[PDB]
């Protein structure tokens, strides 16, 4: 009856720049920011556009998701939005090298505009995990 | 003989997590709990990154020692722990905001994680009452 809540942090990822935490961790599910491709260190987009952003971002979730104790194979939805439909096809193989066995459900579809005119955001959920 | 010894315990810095104390006085020396940049209101680690964090647990800290009935003139000693040794420039000239004159002793590093996912924790020993 009283379920674990955990705000998930961790300085290898970005800092947040706004309210929102980078994951909410709640009983085992957790529910991770709108990933962009901004550097850790600094906060500001990796330059080279769309497939360095979209790697930078994958990193930046797989970092939340090591602190909330797990890995890319927990993830079990993502929501991939972006500045221009005609990157589908780059963002998927991109996206293909992180997840490698039981693929999440995924929505996917072009957004007006992104936060920091970014050419990518990335939403997941993920489940902790012993699965049968 | 009998030496002055006290928990210093302040509203406005974080609570301290069950065990430990804020800061302890003893003698004339405080050592105080490492400060990291969460809000004492929200205890939510504050937005921005490193140079905010760097601000908020320097009034943190700033805080304590008013409880102890100092200020930052009474600081002798710092450690500088950070999540990124690449930020030491930035912190070293914010931390000359609060620093001025008999600038205390310091020690600084890049450690491998701390708490919170913060990406800086000062470490402070003050000493009370009139010098010279």
């Amino acid at each position: 009856s009283s379920i674990i809540r955990k705000v998930i942090s961790t300085s290898k990822a970005p800092a947040a720049i706004g309210a929102y935490s980078q994951a909410v961790l709640v009983d085992r599910t957790i529910y991770v920011s709108g990933q962009i491709g901004m550097d850790p260190s600094s906060g500001q987009l990796v330059p080279g556009g769309v497939a360095e952003e979209a790697k930078q971002a994958l990193k930046n979730l797989g970092e939340i998701l090591k602190a909330a104790g797990c890995d890319f194979t927990n993830v079990v939805k993502t929501t991939v939005l972006l500045a221009d439909i005609n990157d589908f096809g780059t963002v998927n193989e991109i996206y293909k090298t992180y997840f490698q066995g039981n693929l999440p459900a995924r929505a996917a579809y072009q957004v007006a505009a992104l936060p920091k005119g970014s050419r990518i955001e990335i939403e997941a959920i993920a489940v902790q995990g012993p699965f049968t």
